DNA sequence: ATTGAACAAAATTTCAAT
DNA sequence: ATTGAAATTTTGTTCAAT
């Protein structure tokens, strides 16, 4: 009684799993084209072919709402990434970072920047704007040397150009050998306004770093091999090379007190402190940072965002 | 790459399908052109926004797989839909599934044996690159001096290697030696044996079954010297790795298969996953003899050939 | 219930413009 | 690149036709 059902199931499939024409189907079945159309209608009617309007948008909205409540943030943006490998996440996040900055930055904003290959990516997306009275400042200390390009210079430059301003560098190394040295530098007439502008910034954009032995800070030699072994133990991640713990506290003030850059606690004051991070290799650093309540805007992927809530 | 267009596009697709609205109609509510609406719908399908699934009695597909999954004692049986019953049409579709399966299957530190074949090469091309490490990929099948079609042997194993962040282990030997003694002491050469041994160590194996007709050039390259060509034609049903067998999956002539190069057949049964991709209306006899020989424990086959199998 | 020419409404897609 | 207009198939739909 049901050799028709089989045909309807057979023909309907060809027209959906082969991208076949109605007339393509009528050829092999040696039947009329109108008949084939009727068969397809019949299959839809009894539900041999069922159609679904999956919309991840809704999912992402709600997930964000949880992170907003969980860590008490102003904004949480969950960005869809098709892949959970680090690279794919980075790219998708980066491009959203760009868009957000473009939408967010208004005439007369004071914008603090950092460097990082993360940070560079967000910048690279064009994000140009006819904005006025905007200034852009370096928040993170620099290097003597590195095996990879830091892209530090170009990073802040591109930000500047895009905002019809020019860069305020912080022309200092990330770490001084001695704390007294560090104190006396930050007080210099010129240096101080740069740090002060750092603190004045109403926008701040940064990533959090990893603990892998492939970290730039580990490689470059401004840290004791002996102390790094101890420091790594107590430090989940870093923002601008100030290291925190699983509760967001400075793991070592001894070392932090000889580290250059705007101060972590300053971040809490800022009208928008924007963390972009993601990647399942980084989840440890993100929890610490949000616990420290250093960000009030979070940009994160759904892989990492899932791992943060469901834990 | 706009949040609004993704939202607007999906809403329109939702409207067109769910409430059964015409593109013209959708264009009314959205106050846009009819062509635009059509493009939006295409975009939604493209990014997988709208998903269409076809359901049926299990016989048609799925269980169609389980019945022989259990009949031949195979671990896995995958029946792939092909819109047509000719070889090319089937091969193409099987090939693409082959690629996907390998991508899902191959894990860090696998030993992967492959072969060559017009079949094998398409699976190879449709292979997806993968973030995997410690993987090794080895040649299981002997080679040729010459052929009228390109064997694609080299590129086949190369593409597999590249995709798995390893490099190729070739077997630099002819498929057949004139004399069995020659063959034996070649296999014992310290360099060669590492390769054959790695062949036996492989926990994954991927191969097709060449039919009697297919290896007519094996017949035609002066091997088997004909007095054996006859013996093989009538008896053998197929050939995996240019080794032959009969309908009950048994080496047809051990005399001949003792001067043949490649990873031994019986080794295939030992492997954690031995994956046969074959199908085709003209090629069922071979599959019959390969699955009976208990060589494969994973089968990838089309529905035309799969039904013809259950008709024994 | 059921074909299928012939017609008729419905998407596809090039063509031109912005 | 994008949007509509315009033409062309592509899907549906009346009609009993040869």
């Amino acid at each position: 009684d049901r050799e028709k059902q089989q045909l309807s199931i057979e023909a309907a499939r060809l027209y959906y799993q082969s991208d076949y024409s109605q007339q393509q189907i009528a050829e092999q079945l040696n039947i009329s084209r109108p008949t084939v159309s009727r068969l397809l209608q019949y299959a839809k009617e009894k539900g041999y072919v069922q159609i679904r309007v999956m919309d991840p948008f809704e999912d992402l909205d709600a997930l964000g709402s949880i992170l907003e409540e969980k860590y008490g943030l102003l904004e949480a943006h969950v960005v869809f990434s098709p892949t959970p490998d680090y690279a794919g996440i980075t790219h998708d996040l980066s491009r959203y970072g760009a868009e957000y900055m473009h939408e967010t930055v208004k005439d007369g904003d004071i914008v603090g920047v950092s460097w990082g290959t993360t940070m560079y990516q967000i910048a690279q997306n064009m994000q140009p704007k006819q904005v006025k009275g905007v200034e852009v400042v370096q928040l993170k200390g620099g290097i003597s040397h590195s095996r990879v390009n830091t892209y530090s210079a170009e990073t802040i430059q591109l930000f500047a150009e895009a905002f019809q301003t020019m860069p305020r560098y912080l022309p200092l190394p990330v770490v001084f050998d001695n704390a007294d040295v560090k104190r006396m530098v930050e007080k210099d007439r010129h240096i101080e306004r740069i740090i002060e502008m750092g603190k004045q910034a109403n926008i701040a954009l940064f990533t959090v770093g990893t603990v892998r032995d492939e970290a730039l800070l580990f490689r470059l030699g401004y840290f004791n091999e002996e102390e790094k072994a101890l420091l790594k133990k107590q430090a989940v991640g870093d923002i601008c090379s100030r290291f925190f713990d699983a509760k967001g506290n400075i793991c070592s003030s001894a070392i932090n007190d000889r580290t250059i850059g705007v101060e972590l606690q300053d971040l809490r004051l800022k009208e928008r402190s924007i963390l972009v991070a993601g990647g399942s290799r980084k989840v440890s650093s993100i929890h610490g940072a949000l616990t420290g309540k250093y960000a009030n805007v979070l940009i994160i992927d759904q892989h990492t965002a899932r791992a943060l809530v469901n834990d």
